């Protein structure tokens, strides 16, 4: 009777209260590195939030419903309730869980915002990759007509031109090694490898203004 009531309440919050302690400290605890890892981790959040908390919810409330019943017993001293076991002890454990599941959901689409930027930053520095390029080629292919001319005993028409042309690919450069700090920052999983690429296109640039110095200047 007082005997099951006490019992089934005492079962109940006690599973109550280690899946929340569970569950509040795994929120606390998972950087996505990709939008495959962000889905995963997504899905995984509103499978809880959606599945299995509202069940959980349902003993919370079904535990104060049997805790009413004995709380008679409970005021006459018959039944002590264990610290941690009563109707306010299992709110205050729910109320901080509930606060631990905003801030993940918070966390989990800030992540999810920072994926797109460091997208936005991928794409643009993929760009301006290609135009320091094309400028490094351009720079080397007036440089090659102008020793070219250097051959034929004539005076090289474009080394103004190749000298404002490294300058470009200098700052064009200097743009592409500030975006890869702004994603190894960002910590995307590939910023050390766009690194090498950017230095190498500098590597070049340095190569080509070295000859440029020997040959023009």
């Amino acid at each position: 009777e007082l005997q099951l009531r006490w019992q089934e309440y005492r079962e109940l919050v006690l599973l109550l209260l280690q899946w929340m302690r569970h569950h509040t400290a795994a929120f606390e605890e998972r950087f996505p590195s990709s939008f495959e890892e962000i889905e995963i981790l997504w899905s995984q959040f509103l499978k809880f939030k959606e599945m299995e908390l509202p069940a959980k919810e349902a003993d919370k409330n079904r535990s104060k419903g049997i805790y009413q019943s004995l709380e008679g017993a409970v005021q006459a001293g018959q039944l002590k309730v264990p610290p941690g076991y009563h109707p306010l002890d299992v709110e205050k454990e729910w109320g901080k869980l509930h606060v631990a599941i905003l801030e993940r959901e918070k966390q989990l689409r800030s992540e999810f915002e920072r994926l797109e930027a460091l997208q936005r930053i991928v794409t643009k520095l993929q760009m301006e990759a290609g135009l320091a390029e094309e400028q490094l080629n351009q720079a080397d292919a007036l440089l090659q007509s102008d020793v070219r001319l250097l051959a034929a005993g004539k005076v090289p028409q474009r080394a103004g031109e190749v000298e404002r042309d490294l300058d470009k690919a200098d700052s064009m450069i200097r743009l592409l090694f500030n975006d890869v700090q702004t994603l190894k920052d960002g910590r995307h999983p590939q910023g050390e490898q766009m690194y090498r690429r950017v230095y190498r296109l500098h590597k070049r640039l340095v190569a080509i203004r070295t000859e440029y110095n020997l040959r023009l200047k």
